[PDB]
């Protein structure tokens, strides 16, 4: 039971939509990673933010393995008693009205640009089916035919064919465009990640969610905030809105509501937008389970009560305030928030992203470059400041060898 | 901790998207389930086929349970060892050279148009953004913008923004029409279901699936088969079209592809069709994690081996022989295949569906209507003859009371 033997058997039985890092974990706890070998890697991608709590965190562990003994999925077609124990729970976490549950990232936009062309046509006044949507470019939201219709990304809706209407897009971090944007009445929402992470960890400018907050209540706009990568204590706050003080319309979760344990997702808005949606005019099959909802509860009280949003904010202070001490010749910027930063590393023909994260697994450490020339960091919220600089460390061995 | 509680608190920290029947289950294992103040019903409904196997199987557990402590997920930038185990069983099962894990329903139906679109542009030849994708009338393949767009279901399409270009709407069960729509060479692919099970299980004539494949073959279209819910031994085999020995371009699969104790779905095809999708072009976060993968190995092996295809077979034949004793003045016609089954209510304003499955859930039975006149009857696959014949007796007894 080797590596290249997984290698090649995913390459002969498993779809080529992937071109994965060349490393076959096994386990998996807390900040580690063990591959098959025995190896032991640093855990510098958390699975997209999604194991934020760290992996197989053991709060979690032990609520699912309760929830399973008692019952796992019963459809919404029933009530279930643990569905509306998760609900008051994130509602009067996150303080909004009514929470909508789906299971992946895809589902949590996909119900937000629903509620947002429902709220448009009920509430705004719209003329049916010709309200859009406005998105930034370089956005990334998932992968479905309206997620791919909204990307700037070639790679991502290249050859699937026709595409969704009322998608605008505008650049990012532009108040001027967005303001040109919203003048048009038909605009019902306009989604945005307070951090673009999938383009490279792009931060925005200070102010600029105060200003979209004040655009789209100005001129009568959702402002959907995906919180599915950044939120969850990764940047330094619940959410990453909340650096600016800022309550959008429509917030949505995922990935480590769960700590990589479930795929669970949710959406949060008021009521006055929430139930424009009546009985049985959206859902999920595995929306709502109960086991899912037990795993998001026990990662949502480890995710507060273990302190990790001033913990991933300390240890990001750490982690730029050290890689900005590397060459400004091989590493171009250090951009982040929290534990969620990346590096632009000055890409030639003698060396690229790549080759950088090959050599960095081979030094035990695993990260995940986004462009060629981009490497990003995200190790688990529950790292502590000996094991952060054990890993800079590594992360310089590495960059100082080429 | 009460029902009506449940209920009330439910109504106010959650969305209204649903209206389900007033029973707050807690429990459940294999064919019961026990609400909150320990009543007992037999389930009916199998979460829509998602727990075949039961509520809780044995094995199903204890694989969640081995995983759980030793890896969750590690997000597809990396290999894990669990997942191409999982590819290679599921392939060499289902005879197909390759499959995409998917999360969801509405994930592997969109896998499987990104699929037959991009295989339309870079095998077929179409001019790009022009191909096109046929629907049966009254299909449900989930509930996201594209899918909402192929369907004929008001309530699932209505206010939801404009709507997904491309998608053709044919009748269900009609040769001439998808005869008659194929002859536009734009066309990529027509998905179906074998049984429209959502649309108050509409079986299709005999020889619908043999036609619909020498259609698609002729005519140079790809056929897919929507077995999510048809499939894996409820209908009596492994896919509703081996009942006419049909081997359809692309199979999608879900539900009960774990149990109930996780999201796992997976789109299943050939090489010249799969391998359209270059690497980077599509996945998912939790797509093809190593604990929904063990857990999908062991529902598919607690199928395979505990004798459930044949098992639903022969008390299908059964269910359906003692349906159809009703008399005919209040049940007007019986269908189904395998323990996927349905019964029509001569809907007056004496009674309706609801009232129907009020009742039985007072008598200890758990029923989900579709349409206020049709009510579906699918209890999980590993119920006996006696507790299905005490099942039907529960059945008679509601019946004959109004
Ligand atoms: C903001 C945002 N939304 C969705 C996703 C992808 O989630 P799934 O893979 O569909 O579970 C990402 C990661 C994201 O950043
Ligand atoms: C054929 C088919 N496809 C998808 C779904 C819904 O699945 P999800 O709720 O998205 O997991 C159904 C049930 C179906 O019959």
């Amino acid at each position: 039971p080797t590596s290249d033997d997984i290698f090649e058997r995913e390459y002969k039985y498993g779809a080529h939509n992937y071109h994965p890092l060349p490393v076959a974990l096994e386990r998996g706890k807390g900040i580690y990673l063990w591959d098959v070998e025995g190896r032991k890697y640093f855990d510098f991608l958390s699975s997209y933010s999604a194991v934020n709590q760290g992996h197989c965190h053991p709060k979690i562990v032990n609520a699912l393995k309760s929830q399973v003994d008692k019952l796992t999925l019963t459809s919404r077609a029933f009530y279930n008693n643990v569905l509306g124990e998760y609900e008051e729970y994130i509602t009067k976490l996150f303080n909004y009205h009514k929470v909508l549950p789906m299971n992946t990232g895809v589902e949590a936009g996909e119900t937000a640009c629903k509620l947002a062309r429902k709220w448009g046509y009920t509430v705004k006044g719209i003329q049916k089916y010709k309200a859009k949507i406005v998105f930034a470019a370089g956005n990334f939201w998932g992968r479905t035919l309206s997620a791919i219709s909204s990307s700037t990304d070639p790679t991502s809706y290249d050859g699937f064919g026709p595409f969704m209407p009322g998608f605008d897009i505008i650049p990012y971090n532009d108040l001027p465009a967005l303001e040109r944007a919203l003048q048009d009445p038909n605009v019902a929402a306009f989604m945005v990640e307070p951090i673009q992470g999938e383009a490279g960890v792009v931060v925005p400018d200070p102010g600029y969610l105060m200003g979209v907050r004040e655009l789209c209540t100005r001129h009568q706009v959702l402002f959907i905030a995906d919180e599915i990568q950044t939120g969850l204590a990764r940047t330094g706050r619940w959410l990453a809105v909340d650096y600016e003080n800022v309550r959008p319309d429509i917030v949505l979760l995922g990935k480590a509501l769960s700590g990589g344990l479930y795929p669970v997702s949710a959406v949060l808005c008021d009521d006055d937008i929430m139930l424009t949606i009546k009985p049985g005019e959206h859902g999920s099959t595995y929306g709502g389970n109960p086991l899912g909802c037990r795993v998001a509860i026990a990662a949502l009280e480890v995710l507060e009560e273990e302190n990790l949003a001033e913990n991933a904010d300390k240890l990001g202070i750490i982690l730029r305030n050290e890689l900005m001490k590397l060459p400004s010749d091989v590493v171009t910027a250090v951009r982040g928030k929290g534990l969620l930063n990346a590096i632009v590393i000055k890409e030639t023909k003698d060396w690229d992203a790549w080759k950088v994260c090959l050599r960095l697994r081979d030094n035990g450490l695993l990260a995940k470059p986004t462009h060629g020339d981009i490497i990003r960091f995200a190790p688990p919220l529950v790292i502590k400041e000996d094991e952060l600089r054990e890993s800079i460390e590594i992360i310089n061995k590495t960059i100082l060898s080429f």
